This record gives structure tokens, sequence and C-alpha cells, in this order.
């Protein structure tokens, strides 16, 4: 019973979050400067409908989705990708396939304690970020 993911949630680490970018063929010079950023995740949720919004002083990036549903997804001022993504349930999980260009590209996002967790993949690449509740 921990699918409310509901907050706003400050980025407390960011592991990996290099290599991932290199998987995405972000250039260096964007790098250098992403790599050093907080981020802040506002998560509106109404059961499987959910808004979110995260930002930083160097970028931010909006995406909705209801849980279930396909929809289409251009990741706008991050790699400026168009793909198909599909958010689902598993267990308390949240899990995103994006299927598009890259291989084995999504997420998946859940709460543990007061924390919430997101591993984002690229290929071979996994970013392991943790957040805490605001
Ligand atoms: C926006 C702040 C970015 C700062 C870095 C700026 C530029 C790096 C360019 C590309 C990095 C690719 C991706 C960025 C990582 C996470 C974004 C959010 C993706 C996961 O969020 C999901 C909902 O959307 C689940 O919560």
């Amino acid at each position: 019973m921990t699918r409310d993911q509901n907050g706003t949630w400050e980025m407390e680490s960011n592991e990996n979050f290099e290599g991932y970018m290199k998987a995405l063929d972000i250039d260096f010079a964007t790098r250098k400067i992403a790599v050093r950023l907080t981020q802040t995740k506002v998560i509106d949720q109404d059961g499987d409908n959910f808004k979110t919004k995260t930002t930083s002083t160097f970028r931010n990036y909006d995406v909705d989705f209801t849980v279930g549903v396909e929809f289409d997804e251009y990741t706008k001022s991050l790699d400026n990708r168009h793909v198909k993504a599909l958010v689902t349930w598993e267990g308390d999980v949240l899990v995103c396939v994006q299927k598009g260009e890259k291989e084995n590209r999504g997420w998946k996002q859940w709460i543990e304690g007061d924390k919430l967790y997101l591993e984002l993949t690229c290929g071979d690449q996994v970013c392991r970020q943790v957040f805490k509740k605001k």
C-alpha cells in the first residue's frame, strides 16, 4: 500500500547520471552542467493519473500519464527524442518502458520509508537517484 507518491521530493544522491547521459548521447558540455545539479521532483497523483514536474536551474521537464495507457513522449530539452511510453505497476513499483531508438530505455520509481527511489536505464547504463520528501 505504498503506491501514493504525491509530494515534493529533493534529490539527495544521483549515481551514474554521467553514464546514463552518455548512453543518451548528451554532449559533453551539457553533461558537465547537468551532472552538478540538485533536482526537485513534484508529483501530483490522483490514483493512476500522474502529473510530474522535474526541475533544476538548468532544465525542467514535465510529463503526465495514466498508468496502463500508452502515450507519445517527446523528451524536450533532455535528449529530445520521441518514444512510445507505457507506465505500469509491478507491485507498488511504477515501471516505465520508453520504446524507441535506444534499447532498454525506461525507469522504475518507488517509495521506501520516507524516500523516493528512481532508477533510470538506457542500454547498459543504470542511474540510481534517491529523493527526500520536502
Ligand atoms: C529535468 C532536470 C534535468 C537536469 C539535467 C539536464 C539535462 C540532462 C539531459 C538529459 C538527461 C536525461 C534525463 C534527465 C534525468 C531525469 C529527468 C526525469 C526523468 C525521470 O522522471 C520520470 C518522470 O518524468 C519519473 O519521475
